[PDB]
């Protein structure tokens, strides 16, 4: 006899009073990116050359996670 | 005999009384990528040459990710 | 026997009281990318030379991802 | 008596075998000027809140700035 | 008797055998100007809160500036 | 009697035999300026609050600068 039985009663939680003035102002930017030959193979993530610029103002930003295994012999 | 039963009553939750004055004003830029031969070749993800602005503001954002198995053999 | 019963009663959820104010003002730019051959193979994903602006405020972006398995000998 | 009589034979030239590649890539800006009230009076140049891009390139940009005067008790 | 009589035969001259390859790349910028209250007057050459960009080439720029006076009280 | 009479004979020259590979790559800049009240009267030359770039290739660049007087009180 088996038995896999996990019991979650978890709070991931947040509370914000007012979330205010967020100012993000990039003042530019020169990128210069010289190659020759690129080769990318199975499961491969790439970024080349950016000037990339994110507000990311979540009025809340939990994660939460999980992961759950019954295996025989994987 | 095998059972499976993992139990949720888990909360990923979030209270904003006002999300307010986000600004944003990137400058611009200079972007210069140079190359002569691209492969990519499975799974690949792939990103050249960027110039983005990106503003994201959810009122919640919260992420739950979760994966399960009950597995013989993968 | 075998049996899989997973149990959820969980909540991923929000409340933004007003989702207010949001200003995105990008100055523009400049992109240059220089190549002579691609290929791409396989579920490739790629973006090259972009100047690209994103505003995204959904009023909750709340995510519960889920992946479940019961399997015999994949 | 009275003579004024200035002699000029000078000369301001030039000669450029090829005026070729010239390239001009301004990568954008921003630009924010704030005020109430404006009084200009009286000869006044003035430029405010600007972004400009200028390319000049003249086979030949030889200036000659001449001034006389015979002034009787001004 | 009273007798002006300057004499210039003179030379301000260039040779450029060629005049080439020349990049100007501003990689943008951001300016903010704050202010009330502005009172120009008399003869002002002014210019707040720019990001102006020049390319000036001239095959030649040669100047000649010159000033004569024959004044009897100015 | 009075004879003003200056001769001029002189030269200001230069020879380049080319005037090539020339590169302004400005890296973008933040500039902020802060003020109430701006009182400018009588022949002022202002600049405030700027991020200006300069490229400035003059196949000779020559200047002469001259001034000539005969003057009973100025």
């Amino acid at each position: 006899q088996i038995v896999y039985k996990p019991v979650d009663l978890s709070k991931v939680t947040s509370k914000c009073g007012s979330l205010g003035n967020i100012h993000h102002k990039p003042g530019g930017g020169q990128v210069e990116v010289k190659s020759e030959k690129l080769d990318f193979k199975d499961r491969v993530q790439s970024k080349i050359g950016s000037l990339d610029n994110i507000t990311h103002v979540p009025g809340g930003g939990n994660k939460k996670i999980e992961t759950h295994k019954l295996t025989f012999r994987e």
